[PDB]
Order: structure tokens, then C-alpha cells, then sequence
């Protein structure tokens, strides 16, 4: 899985500790290993919604499959509780989109993993 | 609709006004509430185009529909006229990918919008 | 083709020449035109793989076609060495996600590319 999370948050104010624990919350739900997830966090950032400033996250989650409807529901729920309690986002600030990748579209060790 | 407008122009050339009018804009081009529109701005950023470093602007824009290949000559219409005229960028400046995506791969308020 | 490289990596140590040579490696690759091709570099950004900050690029590409499995396998084998030769990085630390575009969903010169 390949994760951004953007946030007109500080830097500051995403704990240094937010991707391990991001890396581990997605292990479990997605049942991936943890050395195949790669986590970007682009603190600092203009972003609005509706126009408004206030706190928000837009993040971004790839992951070769693991993302049937019903598990989007279960990441979505886990990811929004996990950005309210770590950077105290309220629980409509917090927009997902998922990306369902073919192994041929992912590279990775200087190949595709299709072709790993 | 989740919009994210990458530049290498500086910050201080993006008019603080620009998410608000993009808004606005993309509100009116795409039939989309105001409530459902992130825009994500990147200025100052690294980028070239035909490995110049002349000013550009590639921008992604993601949307549950409203993307049909008539509605995208329109927004890249609108969205084009918008840059040149807040950040003097020339026609041929402005790169945009648009992505139609489903509602099972959104999460929005704490799950997906298609189980809303 | 449309290309984000972001990198825990330093921006002093992304050397200046970077952009030119991938927009030649990806010209020859995909067989795009050089006008065609653009990049974009985030460096001294945060990000963890398997929860590790050691250096690491993420890198996505988009494209009007050019993306068959078979041309990922050649993608990703020379811009996996491109990024250890200039980068420095191991083989195991370059992500890559591809994405293969309808001309209808791609916007250039104020219109889509279907329509141009
Ligand atoms: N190991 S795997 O076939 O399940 C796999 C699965 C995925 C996946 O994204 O599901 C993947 N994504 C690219 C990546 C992220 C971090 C390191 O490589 C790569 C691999 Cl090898
Ligand atoms: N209201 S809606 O069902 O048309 C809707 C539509 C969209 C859409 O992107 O089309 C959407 N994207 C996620 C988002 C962006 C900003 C806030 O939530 C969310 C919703 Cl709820
Ligand atoms: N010339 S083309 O039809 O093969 C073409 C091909 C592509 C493509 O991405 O394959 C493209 N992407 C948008 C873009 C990138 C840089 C400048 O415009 C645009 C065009 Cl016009
Ligand atoms: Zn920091
Ligand atoms: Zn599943
Ligand atoms: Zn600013
Ligand atoms: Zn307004
Ligand atoms: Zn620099
Ligand atoms: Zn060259």
C-alpha cells in the first residue's frame, strides 16, 4: 500500500510516531506486511474545503487489492478514528480516496510485482 | 471533487483568493456542492515540462462523476481560462489528469459515500 | 506523461540535471515526445517505508498509454537504476505506481487531448 496524507496542519502538529502507527493500522486492516507499506505525510499545506481553511486531511490510499467495497468501509472508519485521535481532526475533515492497482502497474525491486 | 493545483510559480504569486474562486468555479462546471469540493495548492514547488522550468501548473482532479469526456472539455475549458487569468500562465501551461471514481473508493465522514 | 517524484532524500541532493535526464530516460521509454513529459520533485519530504525513514523515493507515473505490462517491466528497471545511479538509493527503496490514462481524462492547451 502507498498512503499520502496531506493536512494544512502544522508539522508540528503530526507526532513524529504518525506514520509507524499509520504503517500498522493499515498492516492489520488491509493484512499486508508492514515493509510493503510506504507512507507520505505533506504536512504544512494550503488546502480548503468548501473554501474554508480549517483543519483537514486529504489522503490518498494504493494498494494492490484488499480495498473490496466493504473492506473501504472498515479503512475508512479506522483511518478517520485514527486522524481524530492524532491530530484531532473532526470526523468530516477527513476524505479518502482509494486506488485499486493491478500488479502490473506497480513497480517495486526494479520490476513490476507482476512480474516479480 | 478533490483537486490538487501543483506549481512551480511562488506561493506569493497563488493569490490567497485562488481556492475560493476555484471553488466557486468548479462548483458551477461540475453541478457539485461547495461542501464537496478540496482543493490542495503545491506553489514553489520543483517541476518541469519538457525538462524546462518555465511556469507551469499540472493539476490532478478527482470526482465522483461529473467527469464525462464533453464535461472535461469544459473544465479543462474553464480551469485553463481560470489559470491564465489569476497566475498568468500561458494556455499551453496548464497539464490536467482527471479521475472518475467510484463512490465504494471515497471515504468521507467515517465511511465510504457509496454506504453513506 | 505526468511524473511525481517524492523523496525523504534532501532537494540539495536531488541534483539540478535530474528532471532533464529522466524526461530523456521516460522520452525513449515510452517513446513520447520530450514537449509532452513532465515532472514533478518533492524532496526533504516525510516518508516511511515498512515504517523506516531511511532514504526511499515514491514515485507515480501517468501516461496516455505507453503502459503494457510488459513496457512497466522496462519503466521500471531503468528508472529504478536512474534513481541509484543519481540518488543513491538502493534497488529495494523506489516505489513506483503507474497509471494509464484515456485521452478523454487529460487536459493540454485548454482542451482534453481526445478532443485536440
Ligand atoms: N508483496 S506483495 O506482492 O503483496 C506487494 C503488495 C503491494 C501493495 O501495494 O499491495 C506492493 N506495493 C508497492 C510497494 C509498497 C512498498 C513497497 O512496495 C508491492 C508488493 Cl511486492
Ligand atoms: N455529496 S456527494 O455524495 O455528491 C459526494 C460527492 C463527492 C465527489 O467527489 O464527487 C465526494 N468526494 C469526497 C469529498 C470531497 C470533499 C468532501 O468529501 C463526497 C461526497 Cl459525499
Ligand atoms: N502528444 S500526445 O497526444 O501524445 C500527448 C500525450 C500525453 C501523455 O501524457 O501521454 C499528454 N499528457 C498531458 C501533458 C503532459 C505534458 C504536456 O501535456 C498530452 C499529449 Cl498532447
Ligand atoms: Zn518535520
Ligand atoms: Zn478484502
Ligand atoms: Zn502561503
Ligand atoms: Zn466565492
Ligand atoms: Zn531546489
Ligand atoms: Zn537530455
Amino acid at each position: 500500500p502507498m498512503v499520502r496524507v496531506a493536512t494544512n496542519l502544522p508539522d508540528k502538529d503530526v507526532p513524529a510516531n504518525f506514520e509507524e502507527r499509520l504503517t500498522d493500522l493499515l498492516a492489520e486492516s488491509m493484512n499486508k506486511p508492514r515493509n510493503r507499506i510506504a507512507i507520505e505525510v505533506l504536512a504544512g499545506q494550503r488546502i480548503t474545503h468548501g473554501a474554508s481553511r480549517n483543519p483537514v486531511a486529504v489522503i490518498k490510499v494504493e494498494s494492490i487489492g484488499a480495498l473490496s467495497a466493504d473492506d473501504n468501509i472498515r479503512h475508512t472508519q479506522k483511518i478517520t478514528q485514527f486522524c481524530q485521535d492524532t491530530l484531532k481532526l473532526p470526523k468530516d475533515k477527513v476524505i479518502i480516496t482509494y486506488f485499486d492497482l493491478q500488479p502490473i502497474h506497480v513497480g517495486f525491486n526494479g520490476t513490476t510485482v507482476a512480474a516479480a
